[PDB]
């Protein structure tokens, strides 16, 4: 349907059996919803030892990816995909990953996902073939592969078939009724569907407001969700 | 030396071989410097079919994970540990996490991870199982287990032995000296190592306050600093 290809680039390709081989994603793979496609800028070597790390100009204690390799993979890899494709790099220098900038990623029938290692990539090769830099977080990881495989994952949510507001999530339980002598929420247990959907609306007001208060401005609470909100203040200052 | 244990709860384990068995991490395990070891709820199941997923009580279109395999599971894991091991799940309702963040869960020895799937897991064994719930971004994932293995990378890095300031990193190059028309900045082919750690100090300030301008107020920018940011913006300013 809204079928999704992603192409990917990576020193480690065997990593991405994380993904196309298991669960959900394996699932969406099997069911050619989604297809992931890996070149190895190792593959695109001439030299005897393969050599895809080079020293960067001005020194410094770390290595670049070397372009050549880099750049042939890149470009088969766009060969590949046809007209189209989006290229990403993933760095902790790229726009901030929200759920908001996966659903925009997700329109796109094509991505390639550049995963850098060593220090990264040459600055040139960002500005020639690079369409956008993407973080999944403030946080430094020994290479782009994790966020490669973390962003395919979070897009793979919305494609069609893949699957069985702002705010954060409500409790959750199941079996048995009562564990370590906490009890479920009566409420849950009542089969009043209306007095469930508010009882679970307001926990995630409630949760959202003491966890994560900054997310609450950034929404225009609807009329209900401002009454409950009201409430679990309220109750929480008893 | 300061070696790191982590034990990990997933229904996936296959998935952990991502980091166990390549690159950076990959190194670590080989040379016990990280031991990843991971328990699948699976197993601790005793009906025919294995069961791993419960009904939610309240209702609702999804399954949690089922208690018993999972409480047992954890147990099996702790034990293993021994004493001082910190418990994690890995949700969107959990604390943010960042680089400081990473800092912080590195100074343990020991961590257990637990990997939810589904809508996640009874929200009683957060209470009485779980130490502490982090976050690896506003974004929704399938399930734990890349979270998990972030962690994992992003932890390990702190490791002696496993490798080789609050701004975004300065460009960097390598061969070839001119690439599609580019070329590379004069000061980096200088030799003169003091020119070129501050043009990458000046440049790391002037990306950080272009795409990040929120992570300069978190800072106390050094005298150095503060000089070669004013320079950086006025030369923006033209
Ligand atoms: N945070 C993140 N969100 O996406 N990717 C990451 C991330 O930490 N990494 C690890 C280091 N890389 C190689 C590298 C080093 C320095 C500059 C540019 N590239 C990028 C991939
Ligand atoms: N963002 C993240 N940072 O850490 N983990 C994630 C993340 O998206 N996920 C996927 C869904 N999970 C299972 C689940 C669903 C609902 C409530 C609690 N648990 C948690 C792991």
């Amino acid at each position: 349907g809204s079928h999704m290809w992603i192409g990917v680039i990576s020193l480690f390709p065997e990593m991405f059996k994380a993904i196309t081989e298991f669960g959900v994603t394996g699932r969406a793979v099997k069911h050619n919803l989604l297809k992931v496609e890996c070149w190895n800028p190792r593959d695109f070597t001439f030299d005897k030892h393969k050599t895809v790390d080079d020293r960067p100009y001005g020194g410094g204690p770390g290595m670049l990816m070397m372009v050549q390799p880099l750049r042939d993979a890149i470009h088969t890899a766009k060969a590949a995909a046809g007209e189209g494709a989006k290229v990403i790099y993933l760095s902790p220098q790229g726009r901030k990953l929200d759920q908001g900038g996966v659903t925009e990623l997700a329109q796109n029938q094509k991505l390639i996902l550049v995963c850098g290692r060593y220090e990264g990539i040459d600055e040139r090769l960002i500005q020639t073939e690079i369409d956008e830099e993407w973080s999944i977080g403030d946080y430094v990881l020994t290479g782009g592969e994790l966020p490669a495989m973390t962003l395919i994952d979070a897009v793979a949510r919305f494609i069609p078939g893949v699957l069985g507001d702002g705010l954060l999530d409500c409790p959750h339980y199941t079996r048995p009724e009562v564990l370590e002598g906490l009890t479920v929420p009566p409420v849950l247990m009542s089969g009043h569907h209306e007095e469930i959907r508010k009882w679970r609306l307001k926990q995630s007001l409630q949760r959202t407001w003491l966890r994560r208060p900054e997310l609450l401005e950034g929404l225009a609470l609807t009329d209900e969700q401002r009454k409950l909100l009201k409430e679990a203040q309220a109750e929480h200052n008893s």
